[PDB]
């Protein structure tokens, strides 16, 4: 079974997949970095990949593709810092799929050929359903006329059909961490033969609360260790927790910096206002009355009974809202999520612990009704808003109960080049 020979073409499938169609400074750091290429033909990618690249009508490799692709093709771990929209997806999908076409399905899967559990060769983790579907559809384009079969698992109403497509064969799996863990405990996915692990938008994944699930997938199961598996991490920022995750997950990696890379999100506006406890409700009402149309707002409160009280207050003032917290049943929490995702209830009151690991995406305004006691968790909360194109907003209510975080909060506002309240510097 030759996995480099392209299968016969399907003119029907071609029309479905292919119907569409500069010098950012790059800094590489590491031991013996393979040199960047200038065109896709500068590396033998194979008959299948070259043929699919021509079908996508995209022939000039992006800067991040110029450096990341030869690093992966030389079986080297990669920690790349690039913003969403630079071509990260193809940068890891193309060399991974090219090597699988040369190596074949390995000896383990070949022996196993003679509800069926699937053992993917490549695992790609993503924070959101939106990005998971995007990576999946690109993988379909680059596995055309190939024997590699990609799948995606991201939950939602059609998770039953996603479990189905798994059982039709899966060599490359795109998933969000929480649903992948569920697939693993249900005996539908095994990682014993995963040779390629990709963590895309890893800073966002940790912001959404997925780190326990990710370390469960990567360290506490049957995935081959670093030095056997080839691992790639992409992340727009490089904070200390991403440093530590790279150090744990990567083996003698190359660090790639596309553009001005920092540790804060340069796509978030942070407003900190002093609000006493008894004034927080009136202040929130003023913020919400400035909220536009189709604007998903996430309000963090400290306790379940606080999310309890606030949602009751907001609904009786006429606001379309919902709440997720521990004192609500499972079914009520899944419906709260759907109404938030659909925009029927665009204001979601939640405790931070209840929102961790939930399919919450496209948040435009993060409101810290109550602030946390760690600057680490604060960074996590506001990371739920902001994107490469849209500037997110993070408003926080601050009073005497938050003097512990004063110094850390001021240092973060200055580093992010945000407005610093003149009072904050004094306490």
């Amino acid at each position: 079974d030759d996995w480099s020979k392209p299968l016969p073409p399907s003119e029907r499938l071609e029309q479905e997949l292919f119907s569409g169609g500069d010098d950012i400074p790059v800094e590489a750091t590491g031991n013996n970095c393979p040199p960047h290429i200038e065109s896709f033909s500068d590396v033998e990618m194979g008959e299948i990949i070259m043929g699919n690249i021509e079908l996508t009508r995209y022939t000039r490799p992006t800067p991040v593709q110029k450096h990341a692709i030869p690093i992966i093709k030389e079986k080297r771990d990669l920690m790349a810092c690039a913003q969403t929209g630079s071509g990260k997806t193809a940068a890891f999908l193309l060399p991974i799929l090219s090597q699988i076409y040369s190596d074949g399905p390995g000896e383990a899967l070949r022996a196993m050929k003679e509800r069926r559990k699937q053992y993917p060769i490549s695992l790609v983790l993503a924070p959101t359903r939106e990005l998971a579907v995007q990576i999946y559809e690109e993988a379909r384009k680059f596995s055309y006329r190939s024997r590699v079969r990609p799948c995606v698992v991201y939950g939602g109403a059609d998770i039953g059909q996603q479990i189905r497509d798994l059982e039709r064969g899966c060599h490359l799996l795109v998933a969000t961490p929480g649903h992948l863990v569920d697939m693993m405990e249900r005996g539908k996915i095994g990682l014993d033969f995963c040779k390629y692990l990709v963590l895309d938008e890893a800073d966002r994944m940790l912001d959404m609360g997925f780190e326990p699930q990710i370390r469960r997938i990567v360290e506490q199961d049957t995935m081959p260790p670093k030095g056997v598996r080839h691992t790639m991490m992409f992340s727009a920022t490089f904070p200390k927790e991403i440093q530590m995750l790279a150090r744990d997950f990567l083996d003698e990696y190359i660090f790639l910096a596309v553009g001005r890379v920092g540790s804060t999100s340069e796509n978030i506006t942070q407003k900190v206002v002093w609000v006493e406890e008894s004034d927080k409700r009136s202040f929130l009402l003023d913020l919400l009355n400035a909220t536009g149309k189709d604007s998903l707002t996430l309000v963090f409160v400290e306790t379940k009974k606080g999310a309890d009280s606030l949602e009751d207050f907001l609904y009786h003032e006429g606001y379309a809202c919902t709440s997720i917290h521990g004192d609500r049943s499972q079914r009520d929490r899944e419906e709260a999520l759907h109404q938030f995702r659909s925009g029927k209830s665009p204001i979601l009151v939640a405790t931070a612990v209840a929102a961790r690991g939930l399919d919450i995406s496209n948040v435009k305004h993060v409101i810290n009704f109550d602030l946390p006691s760690d600057i680490e968790e604060y960074v996590h909360r506001i990371g739920r808003t902001g994107r490469v194109g849209n500037l997110g907003l993070a408003t926080s209510f601050f009073n005497e109960r938050n003097i512990n975080i004063t110094k850390d909060l001021l240092d973060l506002l200055v580093e992010a080049k945000q407005e610093v309240p003149s009072w904050l510097e004094n306490m």
